[PDB]
């Protein structure tokens, strides 16, 4: 519908890309919009690196960014990703799903007196933030410190699609550095405290974990926790809020889901296909490559538009139709390959619980017609930042 998407997100307005691959001369980067091409790129990490900072004229020191396996390639990626995967022990997962319904009901008890409110600010954002905070074992008071950090990182994320001078890049890189130091000194004290009093959380698991036979340092622990927070917060808030927005918009699909509650998981996946919280990811070419019959030189920044790939009619029938029960749905919303979303199970468990409970407790919940949603002002994300609702 007449929704105010990021102007760069042409696929949300039902437009096909003119070329599967193009070059942005003003930003000095390459764009890929096709599904088979994107999928192949994500499955070829040896050629398409996730270490995009390699191409920056000004960089952070490697010791400072290590542990952020989202920007790490083989052979070192698997170790890092492995510890964290492992760290998500079967007890932890169980404990998380045991807590999510409690958190959700608690949130909605918070808006019980309100006939009108912002679903994102009141519900959809706090829930995944709270879940990850508890998983990391930080006190509730520290959830504040995280929402603070997440607007600085949301601020730095914004205007990434504007051209930047080498000096502006230095300025951004220095504010990023100050924030990494504050987090590093934070996680340093959570590590100490966890060593002093271990608990049933992820940090407790991390202080014992080892790479190359050595335990992790403050920078590794900090960069892993930061990556869980940043990757798992607003992505999940958007999936929850996009999903309620789409149900409101497509009353036929809404009716299907209310009538047949077994559709909710497939609804969430289709929500991801159709309005992809992460709608593009960055890659750097290690060598010269051909993509959709287009030659891309060595050392280039390539934006893989998973949001656009997800509307590719070569992969999906009627890709611009929202189908709550869509199957099969091998969308790229969660990535593909070695960097495939680590928190996928938690994100699906949370979102499912959230939608289900919104449907049961607030069956009259609707998008406020006097007050439309706004979309997140970040080019690699397709989702709502505000969703005023009325009961
Ligand atoms: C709707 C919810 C989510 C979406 C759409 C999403 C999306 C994605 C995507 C597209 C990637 C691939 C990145 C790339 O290839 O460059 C990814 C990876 C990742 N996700 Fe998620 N994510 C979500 C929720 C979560 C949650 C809840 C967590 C943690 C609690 C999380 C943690 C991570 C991590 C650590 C990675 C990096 C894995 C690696 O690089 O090996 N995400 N996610």
């Amino acid at each position: 519908a007449q929704w105010e998407f990021h102007p760069g997100h042409f696929w949300m307005r039902g437009k096909r890309p003119d070329k599967i691959v193009d070059y942005d001369e003003e930003l000095q980067l390459w764009n890929v919009y096709g599904y088979p091409e994107s999928a192949a790129i994500l499955s070829n990490p040896k050629v398409f690196s996730s270490d995009t900072m390699r191409l920056d004229p000004i960089k952070l020191d490697e010791a400072i960014v290590e542990g952020d396996f989202a920007h790490t390639d083989p052979p070192k990626h698997r170790r890092l990703r492995g510890l964290v995967d492992h760290a998500f022990t079967p007890s932890l997962v169980a404990k998380m799903e045991s807590r999510v319904h409690g958190i959700i009901h608690e949130l909605l008890d918070g808006v019980e007196g309100k006939s009108q409110f912002d679903l994102v600010a009141e519900f959809a954002a706090p829930l995944p933030l709270i879940m990850i905070s508890d998983l990391l074992g930080v006190p509730e008071s520290d959830r504040a410190l995280f929402r603070q950090w997440m607007d600085k990182m949301l601020d730095g994320s914004e205007k990434f699609e504007s051209p930047e001078t080498v000096l502006e890049q230095e300025e951004e890189l220095h504010k990023e550095l100050e924030l990494l130091w504050e987090m590093r000194d934070y996680w340093h004290e959570r590590a100490a405290e966890s060593r002093k009093r271990p608990r049933e959380d992820l940090i407790s698991q991390l202080v014992h974990a080892e790479v190359d036979g050595q335990k992790l340092n403050d920078s590794q622990i900090s960069n892993i926790a930061n990556r869980l927070l940043v990757n798992g917060h607003l992505t999940t808030a958007m999936l929850i809020a996009n999903t309620m927005l789409c149900l409101d918009a497509f009353s036929d699909q809404d009716a299907r889901v209310r009538a047949d509650r077994s559709l909710v998981p497939a609804l969430l996946e289709e929500s991801m296909r159709y309005m992809s919280p992460i709608c593009g990811v960055g890659r750097a070419t290690n060598s010269e490559v051909e993509v959709a019959g287009t030659v891309i030189p060595k050392d280039q920044l390539l934006l893989v538009w998973t949001g656009a790939a997800n509307r590719d009619e070569r992969q999906f029938e009627k890709p611009d139709v929202f189908d709550a029960g869509r199957s099969p749905n091998a969308h790229l919303g969660l990535g593909r390959g070695i960097h495939f979303c680590l928190g996928r199970q938690l994100a699906r468990m949370e979102s499912k619980a959230a939608v289900e409970i919104l449907l049961d407790r607030l069956p009259t919940l609707r998008a406020d017609p006097a007050n439309p949603p706004t979309f997140l002002q970040v080019v690699d994300a397709s989702g709502v930042a505000t969703l005023p609702v009325v009961t």
